[PDB]
């Protein structure tokens, strides 16, 4: 498949070069695997989900999305135009208020909650959870987001947007999930992404658009946006029978695109989220 005029992330996430602006991917798009997106909830009755996406979760007095990360997040995952997995289920855990902060004791109950609640969904080609948040280090949230991952669902992670090393930031420190960098349209290191030895890999954080709510979309900033593309890949090949959820993040460094980002600290990964179709 080919989509023109696709945002810059996801065209580059299929390419092996910067500056082009179609994303190619197979048509299977992700169908029959599921997303967790663990954020401040998400705008489902948006038409660009298509009927995919649900609340399953919340810890406040609504399970709507007032603010609208957690929309846009989702929207990278799996939207129709905006998503890479345009064909994953979408399921909604509101561990953020509409100021988009949240209590580490109820960012790990939502953790605690997917871990569980898979068990309820169906997903015959596989679980992800895409984790767009984090505080400083915390023992207690990195060990959650371990044990998440132990469960048998790929955790994605946001690396931070402090410009300093990851080491000292949850769940973003936890080593056996996906910590995930930002880049830019020209392969530059976001200015504000972390690094460090704990990353994963890259993926597109500058100027990424994707859905909003009030069935809106626009364009904003983070290593929240860099992780849902790589949450989103996950998805897509483990549905395509390339990997599995133990196994993703592995393979998703062991196929991407290699020493092609600039700005990156001596001692960081330079790897680069991608899908390696081939039409
Ligand atoms: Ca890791």
């Amino acid at each position: 498949a080919a989509q023109t005029n696709a945002p810059w992330g996801l065209a580059r996430i299929s390419s092996t070069s910067p500056g082009t602006s179609t994303y190619y991917y197979d048509e299977s798009a992700g169908q029959g695997s599921c997303v967790y997106v663990i954020d401040t909830g998400i705008e489902a009755s948006h038409p660009e989900f298509e009927g995919r996406a649900q609340m399953v979760k919340t810890y406040y007095y609504s399970s709507r999305d007032g603010n609208g990360h957690g929309t846009h997040c989702a929207g990278t995952v799996g939207s129709r135009t905006y998503g890479v997995a345009k064909k994953t289920q979408l399921f909604g855990v509101k561990v953020l208020d509409d100021n988009g902060s949240g209590q580490y004791s109820t960012i790990i109950a939502g953790m605690d909650f997917v871990a569980s609640d898979k068990n309820n969904r169906n997903c015959p080609k596989g679980v992800v959870a895409s984790l767009s948040l984090g505080g400083g280090y915390s023992s207690s949230v990195n060990s959650a987001a371990a044990r998440l991952q132990s469960s048998g669902v790929m955790v994605a992670v946001a690396a931070g947007n402090n410009n300093a090393d990851a080491r000292n930031y949850s769940p973003a420190s936890e080593p056996s999930v996906c910590t995930v960098g930002a880049s830019d349209r020209y392969d530059r290191r976001s200015s504000f992404s972390n690094y460090g030895s704990v990353l994963d890999i890259f993926g597109p954080g500058t100027d990424i658009l994707s859905t909003w709510i009030g069935g809106s979309t626009r364009s904003i900033s983070g290593t929240s946006m860099a992780t849902p593309h790589v949450a989103g890949l996950a998805a897509y090949l483990m549905t395509l029978g390339k990997t599995t959820a133990a196994s993703a993040c592995r393979y998703i460094a062991d196929t991407a695109n290699k020493g092609d980002l600039s700005n990156i600290p001596f001692g960081t990964v330079n790897l680069l989220a991608y899908n390696n179709y081939q039409a």
